[PDB]
């Protein structure tokens, strides 16, 4: 996989963010995770966590996996990095997302993410509390 440049346009919620990629506005959905909706428990905390990570970053990057790059809603599917730290992984590690929606061929970082979920669950963090 390859990291590509993007700039933040706007935080949306725990697992979606609007970025400019190749010069075009796009909503990205984070691969292989699921945050609670804003209206649900830990939804507000997940939203705030992602927002802080992407707004504070000097460099946002997008990393597509080997499979589909857009979902059926037109959202980009990627792993998102803030100053070199993967947002997807950071959310899982903090118990603010679950590993989820792991489709064959967009699953490169599955086992990294599952390792983070295990440590979050061992710590009883947030969703796992
Ligand atoms: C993360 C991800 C979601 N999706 C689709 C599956 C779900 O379809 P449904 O809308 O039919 O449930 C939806 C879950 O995203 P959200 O958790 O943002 O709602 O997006 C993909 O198709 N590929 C993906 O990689
Ligand atoms: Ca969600």
């Amino acid at each position: 996989l390859h990291k590509e440049p993007a700039t933040l346009i706007k935080a949306i919620d725990g697992d979606t963010v609007k970025l400019m990629y190749k010069g075009q506005p796009m909503t990205f959905r984070l691969l292989a995770v699921d945050t609670p909706e804003f209206n649900e428990k830990y939804g507000p905390e997940a939203s705030a966590f992602t927002k802080k990570m992407v707004e504070n970053a000097k460099k946002i990057e997008v990393e597509f996996d080997k499979g589909q790059r857009t979902d059926k809603y037109g959202r980009g599917l990627a792993y998102i990095y803030a100053d070199g730290k993967m947002v997807n992984e950071a959310l899982v590690r903090q118990g603010l997302a679950k590993v989820a929606y792991v489709y064959k061929g967009n699953n490169t970082h599955e086992q990294l993410l599952r390792k983070a979920e295990a440590q979050a669950k061992k710590e009883k963090l947030n969703i796992w509390s």
